[PDB]
């Protein structure tokens, strides 16, 4: 619809897609907006309602969802996530470009939709390198972490498919693995500009 070809950032939790977004909202605050999702899991420290998500139980997030209130929803490691109407409303009201972080069940449904956005994948150098820079914050119990293990290998594994994402960039630097981030948006970041 309406606004900029928005930008759908996918991969492994934890190895660098949301570090990414949130350094590409600082520097190009008037160019992008970000689409804040509602997750029914725990807040770590640090994150902020209204920010980073929007936190709420299942029960109220069923009820949203039974009102039609989502672009689309998928269960993650025993919680549930999922990109609002709203959410992405905001961001196309202020003309800006909007920016998701979601998984691979995300990406598939955005897929489905008529968003028609590029779609980069941040991937780690890793899985043990990924592994490393999970356990520093340890804000998953050991059955999450094994979940998210065997999530962030299947996503690896697909983020070869031909035709799934426009660029799949590899984090082994933040500062390098941004420079990517803006190559692939460099003609949208010019033309907004
Ligand atoms: N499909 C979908 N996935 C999301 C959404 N928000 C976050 N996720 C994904 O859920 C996974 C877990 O996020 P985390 O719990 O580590 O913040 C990540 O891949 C993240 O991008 C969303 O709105 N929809
Ligand atoms: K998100």
């Amino acid at each position: 619809m309406s606004g900029p070809r928005p930008v759908v950032l996918s991969g492994p939790s934890g190895a660098g897609k949301s570090t990414l977004l949130k350094r590409l909202l600082q520097e190009h605050s008037g160019i992008f907006g970000f689409s804040v999702s509602h997750t029914t899991r725990n807040p770590r420290p640090g994150e902020e309602n209204g920010k980073d998500y929007y936190f709420v139980t299942r029960e109220v997030m069923q009820r949203d969802i039974a009102a039609g209130d989502f672009i689309e929803h998928a269960e993650f490691s025993g919680n549930l996530y999922g990109t609002s109407k709203v959410a992405v409303q905001a961001v196309q009201a202020m003309n800006r470009i909007c920016v998701l972080d979601v998984d691979l069940q995300g990406v598939r449904n955005i897929k489905a939709t008529d968003l028609r956005p590029i779609y980069i994948s941040v991937q780690p150098p890793s899985l043990h390198v990924l592994e490393q820079r999970l356990r520093q914050r340890n804000t998953e119990t050991e059955e999450s972490l094994v979940k998210r293990l065997a999530a962030a290998q299947a996503d690896m594994e697909s983020s070869k498919e031909p035709g799934l994402f426009d660029v799949v960039i590899i984090n082994d630097s933040l500062d390098q693995a941004y420079a990517e981030l803006k190559e692939a948006l460099s003609e949208e970041i010019k033309k907004a500009q």
